[PDB]
């Protein structure tokens, strides 16, 4: 069997309420799908985030997965190295990180591709599942503490075990916030995501404030750039803490645990660029006997899919995975349901990814991009 | 003053002769220009590499750019780390390389404007140059040992006083090529470049083998993702080691700085993102007692100029750098003339970058990307 | 354009109440102006600290200062450079923190001409403003509980964001002083300054007896020689630790990174050389992962010109800076208002460092110096 | 018996031949005497650098000597400290190095003075000799291979053993001159100073080459201000490595130690503060494992003698140190007789740094300091 076909789908997809970020609001996701398409007319699919153009990183996209054509799935590992070295380095554009945010999409779309082949779910590629479910956090949304802790009352009501709560707003409304979701929660677990936000002193203060409402662990609390602030961190602050966007690469994950940077790993397939690049990043943590979180992004069903086989296939995995999926307003994905139940969603057991597009949902977002 | 219009303009620009890589010869080089101008009239010109994709990336250089109108040329930092933030770091793309070859034209660009609008060349908007003149190496050009030695000959009999050759092409070949240069160079200064291609005990060995040679430094000789690595092998061979790939951002810098990983660290705009920001690095690398190298690209004369400027500004300056608009066959800067002698470039003075471009050949740079389009 | 002309005016200010320092009071401030002309009538102005004489540091500001004759404002880095190599490394006289001291007002001066040459305010030739106002602290007086408690009511209601207040005057008084201040400021921000007065252990204890208090930070607690003994303490107390004292150089900000000695640098153009050198500190913090706070000096509305630009100028920079020109009883600077709103200063846009001077004043200063 | 006064005398004393530097010619040079005089009439005598200006740093030292009136000979150590702490620290001005260069003048005239009044040799008031004469190096002079190889040559006919030659002149010129001084010093040993002119990868390259000439050491290969970039050359390069203007203050020889930077410390009085100072620099060095070479300076022969007494009380010293009063046309110093022979001077036994000052060459000073 070899690869026949590739293409690239941009697609624009709105979010079932408006998204606050850094720079306004935020009223849809855009993601760049890829499918590889084998002589024997199997599918392989997968998808890649777009910043900082998605016009521009779909070009991008194409030009790469063109360069799987007459080659086998099989060689999935070989062939993207080959097309690193060829379209990045050999141009003197070492920039791994970048590169990763596509061949992300690359390498989910081959092993979909691999799995349906062989009649197989993507962690039984892998060597097998560690585990009967993968574990996901509950990613709490609102501006105002009264919005948060209503949305953290019905979670708690509905079994969700892992609270997922971003800080960094300022001093008085982060504890404003932080004491409001504890307040609805009992005894729950809850996490702080900092989101680079604080100066190493600005992290200390924080931290020592925050304690008293029992923080499993606050994530990035320093601006990523730098391993070694974070490390400074860490060890002078009680809470755990746990590097997020500080880790991208194999090398930043090797040099988080070298230094003992941070108490856990939460790291993507977005990030590291994949399902067989993650396996190297948990090994490397399982070494250094750290575990790793599955960091999602601002995707689809899709990689929702890829995140829960890698997660399955990791030994070394933590139980409050983050999952985005729910925050679109009609997902892509038709099968399974990716609806986690008391923060749970047992193995995926469908061939490749497991999934099933909903084309129709599909061609919409194609027609969004093209109206854009 | 208010920037009004950007303007991206992706080029293709053939070689003098073709250039061997790792996957066969390359005959051209690809720019895209960024022009920024002011409301005034005045216009600042810079350029960016375009890998993995021209097009794509072309695409990306505007979009950012288009931020620029409206604001003040006087505030490149506020407004770079802005984009940054809002295109990048806000949708969880923590690329800071790749965003820095992007980058690195724009701010390009808005320093040459900031210069042509007080009439001043970049480096006096930098503190001043710190020595007369940049000094540049003689990157030998050839597959065989002949061709290689030959050129030698020739760049040593016209005053060429530091010689670049790149190696990494296998044992015998390697130790081949190296003698043969030696021959005849006399005792004149000798760089080589193993490019990233050697593992940990390969470097160690080949550095053993090449000292004989009188060797100045030997840059990148391991994978540039791993700064223990190359720090592994710095601490173990006898001839000097140069950081190259391994040092791209500001972070990566100081991490090397640090860990002691590398003897000097030759860095460029294209990998720190700009001239200001290569300020920056040069002063990390001060502090920590070492000296930079300007790291060059595929480019065009118009990042010789930018270069040329960041190098006069920066006081621990090496003076062999590097410098490549000369491998193009028509070069798109018509003044001033770029061609070293005895390896000096004397300090440039007119506004800001202080070129001028050929009108006609950056359109026939436009017309071979068009062409390259039409598939 | 070349530098026709080069002047030092040493000046003798009274202060608007006494200053209480380890040798009992002090009752005005003294700098050195330095006035760098060009041969076009434009004149950059700057000034220095004079320890630990006024009449000996101006003869050496002086010598050093008419090397620049003849030569361009625009080539000031290089020029210095050359200065310090001949008249101070060539002697064997290495040394770097009081050559800075001079140089300061000397950069200082050539910065302010070029603005005015090309009519724009220094920061915007440093890159732009990364703020829209630089934040200051509110510099807290008194020797008694009584009075800073007074003191810190005034401040509290015009809106001060961040207090700074001195201890190291004994356990007993340091806590009794620090808990009036707290009672008078709410939940406020409050800084401590050590200055240098604690040993190791005494700078442990004492963190610990403070913390109570709610300390954004202490600065310098023990003596500034030894980079390592700061880390030994910044490593055990709970309180964040800022350089001050410790940091004069750019390599002195190296080592203090280098060996995560500080959680912040407090570091002013008196120290590093000027307002190019501060930029390129700013840098090195930047790489490591931290901020700048810009520490002043028993200087004029010069100075605080000159520390305001470089604030703006810096993208790592804290938001309680240091600030003094108010200390003076009849401060130099005519223009713009150099008083605080809130704790802000909102950017100053003139040419140069932006100021006009009271020529009156300075001949009245000049002459309180020819009467010393 | 009190300090009743103290007086400054600015000195201008032209050499025998001129002295090549970064800048041109150096055809003489200058010295600030110190001189404390106690109520009996015994008066110390020592005498400070000059740079960057001998009229201000003249007016520095005498003001800060005036604090010395009234006190005893033999509180030395706590008066500089407060002296230290009112002129330099009160204000802000932690510029170590600049205080040490004029407090080593002080120092240096109150061992005088506590030697003369006790009829003893200051080394005998610091613990006693640990030799019975101090090795002395010779200074190399010329400016190509032909003069350096003849200097060598007379130097090896009288019996000179310890060779030192400065180098940092460019490879060619560095190689050929090292070569022609070895050609004439049979086996002797020979010293290289780089006085801070190479590069990390320049001085590791020139250590490699120069090694067939048998180095003892190479002196201060790197800058100065980076302890860290010298200990990178040390432990790369097969030559010893010797720290010099690397090492100014006590805590910059602890670093030096403590990072195992350099294989011996050249300092002396002027870098330290004086002849106590430089015990307390020689015992850490001790501790270390490290021997103290002393670094000498633009003097007299006022200085050698208190070097001489240094020398004689370290325990842990070398035999090639720094001597410079040879230089002088006219050494001010009258009595002992300060010729090396064989590289040794004998332990002086008169009082105090036991010197007489020929008073007619101290006023010619004085008229040629006026007259310029």
């Amino acid at each position: 069997v070899k690869i026949s076909n590739v293409r690239v789908r941009p697609l624009v997809l709105p979010l079932k309420q408006p998204y606050h970020w850094s720079y306004g609001i935020r009223e849809s996701f855009a993601v760049n799908l890829i499918e590889i398409e084998a002589d024997d007319g199997t599918v392989g699919i997968g998808e890649c985030t777009v910043a900082p153009d998605q016009t521009g990183t779909a070009a991008i996209l194409y030009r790469l997965a063109k360069h799987l054509v007459g080659h086998s799935p099989h060689d999935v590992a070989p062939l993207i190295a080959r097309i690193f070295h060829q379209e990045y380095l050999g141009h003197g554009a070492n920039i791994m990180r970048a590169a990763n945010q596509i061949f992300s999409g690359i390498d989910m779309a081959m092993w979909d591709l691999q799995g349906k082949l062989a009649g197989l779910p993507v962690h039984q590629l892998l060597g097998g599942a560690h585990r009967k479910a993968v574990g996901y956090f509950y990613f709490l949304q609102g501006e105002t503490a009264e919005e948060l802790a209503r949305d953290a009352a019905v979670g708690h009501a509905q079994g969700e075990r892992v609270f997922y709560l971003k800080v960094g707003r300022g001093e008085k409304l982060d504890l404003e916030i932080t004491a409001a979701v504890r307040g609805e929660i009992g005894d729950a677990r809850l996490r702080l995501d900092a989101n680079e936000g604080w100066s190493v002193h600005d992290a200390i203060n924080m931290c020592r404030k925050l304690e008293k409402y029992d923080i499993e662990f606050i994530e990035q609390p320093t601006v990523s750039w730098s391993i070694p602030a974070m490390a400074h961190v860490r060890e002078k602050v009680g809470i755990p803490i746990v590097a997020d966007q500080a880790a991208f690469t194999l090398y930043d994950v090797y040099e988080i645990c070298r230094q003992r940077a941070a108490d856990m790993i939460c790291i993507g397939p977005r990030e590291i660029g994949g399902i067989q690049p993650m396996m190297k990043a948990a090994a490397v943590a399982e070494a250094a006997g750290l575990k790793i979180c599955i960091h999602s992004s601002f995707t689809t069903g899709i990689t929702t899919c890829a995140e829960h086989h890698i997660g399955l296939a990791i030994p070394n995995l933590d139980d409050g995975n983050q999952i985005m999926w729910q925050l679109v307003q009609e997902d892509i994905v038709s099968s399974p349901d990716l609806t986690p139940k008391n923060g749970w969603l047992d193995a995926f057991r469908k061939p490749g990814l497991g999934f099933q597009l909903a084309e129709d949902l599909v061609a919409e977002g194609e027609g969004r991009y093209a109206a854009s």
